[PDB]
């Protein structure tokens, strides 16, 4: 199996774009992450900052997961952002996703040693 960890980068990294430029991008990055392979994932965000900045978030803020954990962590800066959603007329295999693109704070949960993000929470 893929660990937690490398489960996430694959989720929600996107270093290689500042931005999504495109209506298209959900589309095409959810199918490239394979994210759409035995189902449509109905959500996911993508972050589009280094690896490094994204990691460093497990020393800023620490605040509750939505579950209550406490293992949450609240980026100190904003960060570029973006959002996938399935539409309502989406079937699999035939997923499609309205794409969103933001600047918010993130909450991420992390774990293990080293200590780095395991699962996206949310943005604010
Ligand atoms: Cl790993
Ligand atoms: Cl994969």
């Amino acid at each position: 199996k893929e660990t937690a960890a490398a489960k996430f980068e694959r989720q929600a990294m996107d270093s290689s774009t500042s931005a999504a430029s495109s209506s298209n991008y959900c589309n095409q990055m959810m199918k490239s992450r394979n994210l759409t392979k035995d189902r449509c994932k109905p959500v996911n965000t993508f972050v589009h900052e280094s690896l490094a900045d994204v990691q460093a978030v497990c020393s800023q803020k620490n605040v509750a997961c939505k579950n209550g954990q406490t293992n949450c962590y609240q980026s100190y800066s904003t960060m570029s952002i973006t959002d996938c959603r399935e539409t309502g007329s989406s079937k699999y295999p035939n997923c499609a996703y309205k794409t969103t693109q933001a600047n918010k704070h993130i909450i991420v949960a992390c774990e293990g040693n080293p200590y780095v993000p395991v699962h996206f929470d949310a943005s604010v």
